[PDB]
C-alpha cells in the first residue's frame, strides 16, 4: 500500500479552523461527562486506537482511511467505551459533511489536548475514508498486563523509539481506567482533565503496591487514591525508559515539546504527502481566538 494524501477539494486553513472551533465549543459544554472530567481524555484516546493498529512492514491500519466507523475495528474488545468519543463526534461530522473520517477521528484528538492546556499539536489535512474490506482485522492494539520488553516491542511495529514511547505514554495522566471498559479501575493522578508532566511525577513520588482489582487483574495502587497498568509500571523497571521519566518529571516543556512531535508522527503514519500539499496547519484555540 500507498495512501498518498489529498485534501478535501477546496478547503483551506480556516475551514480546518471552523471544525476545530466546532469539537472545542461542545467540550466546554458538555463538561459533565464522566463525573466531570469531559469528553478531552477520550476523544485523545481515540485518536491514538485510529492511528495504532498501523503496522509499518505492509503499510495497513493507521489513521488515514477512517475504517473504525466499519463494525470490526468498532466492535474491537481493545475499543470498548470509545463509543462515547464516537457519539460526540457525530453531530459534527453533520454540521461539516465533507471532512474525511480519518481528518475528523484524529482533529479531536489535537482539539482536546489544546483545549486541556497542552501543546500546540501541527495537524495536516489528506486522509481519504476507503473501503470496508481495508478495515484491519482486530488485534493490533497493545495488552495492559505486559512488562517492558513488550512495550518496546509493540512500539517498533510503529516504529517509535524510547524516548517517543515514554513522551506518548505521559497521556495516561488524562482521564481513568473504567472496570466495564477494560477490566481495570481508577485514576492515574489529581488533574486529569488539564494536560501537565504529572504522570512522571506520580510515577517517581508514589509508594505504588501491588493488588488484584475486581476484574481479577493486577495493578499498581497507591495511598492517595490513584492506579498505574503494569506496561505503565514498565517505565520504572526498565533503565532506558527510566532516565526519560525523570527527565519530563524534572521538565514539563521538554514533556511538550517531545509529546508534541510523537503526537503527530503518530497521527500521520503510513501516510505520504506529495511537497504540493499545504503546510501543518497549528489551529488557534478558542481563548486565543476570543470565543
Ligand atoms: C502500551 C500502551 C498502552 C496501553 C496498554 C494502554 C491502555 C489503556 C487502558 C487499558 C486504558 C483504560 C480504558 C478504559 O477502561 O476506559 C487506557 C486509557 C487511556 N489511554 Fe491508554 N494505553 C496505551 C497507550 C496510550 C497512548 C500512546 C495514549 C495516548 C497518546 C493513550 C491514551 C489514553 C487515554 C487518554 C486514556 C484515558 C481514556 C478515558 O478517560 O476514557 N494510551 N489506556
Amino acid at each position: 500500500l500507498v495512501h498518498v494524501a489529498s485534501v478535501e477539494k477546496g478547503r483551506s486553513y480556516e475551514d480546518f479552523q471552523k471544525v476545530y472551533n466546532a469539537i472545542a465549543l461542545k467540550l466546554r459544554e458538555d463538561d459533565e461527562y464522566d463525573n466531570y472530567i469531559g469528553y478531552g481524555p477520550v476523544l485523545v484516546r481515540l485518536a491514538w486506537h485510529i492511528s495504532g493498529t498501523w503496522d509499518k512492514h505492509d503499510n495497513t491500519g493507521g489513521s488515514y482511511g477512517g475504517t473504525y466507523r466499519f463494525k470490526k475495528e468498532f466492535n474491537d474488545p481493545s475499543n470498548a467505551g470509545l463509543q462515547n468519543g464516537f457519539k460526540f463526534l457525530e453531530p459534527i461530522h453533520k454540521e461539516f459533511p465533507w471532512i474525511s473520517s480519518g481528518d475528523l477521528f484524529s482533529l479531536g484528538g489535537v482539539t482536546a489536548v489544546q483545549e486541556m492546556q497542552g501543546p500546540k499539536i501541527p495537524w495536516r489535512c489528506g486522509r481519504v475514508d476507503t473501503p470496508e474490506d481495508t478495515t484491519p482485522d482486530n488485534g493490533r492494539l497493545p495488552d495492559a498486563d505486559k512488562d517492558a520488553g513488550y512495550v518496546r516491542t509493540f512500539f517498533q511495529r510503529l516504529n517509535m523509539n524510547d524516548r517517543e514511547v515514554v513522551a506518548l505514554m505521559g497521556a495516561h495522566a488524562l482521564g481513568k481506567t473504567h472496570l466495564k471498559n477494560s477490566g481495570y479501575e481508577g485514576p492515574g493522578g489529581a488533574a486529569n482533565n488539564v494536560f501537565t508532566n504529572e504522570f512522571y511525577l506520580n510515577l517517581l513520588n508514589e509508594d505504588w503496591k501491588l493488588e488484584k482489582n475486581d476484574a481479577n487483574n493486577e495493578q499498581w495502587d497507591s495511598k492517595s487514591g490513584y492506579m498505574m497498568l503494569p506496561t505503565d509500571y514498565s517505565l520504572i523497571q526498565d533503565p532506558k525508559y527510566l532516565s526519560i521519566v525523570k527527565e519530563y518529571a524534572n521538565d514539563q516543556d521538554k514533556f511538550f515539546k517531545d509529546f508534541s512531535k510523537a503526537f503527530e508522527k503518530l497521527l500521520e503514519n503510513g501516510i505520504t504527502f506529495p511537497k504540493d500539499a499545504p503546510s501543518p496547519f497549528i489551529f488557534k484555540t478558542l481563548e486565543e481566538q476570543g470565543l
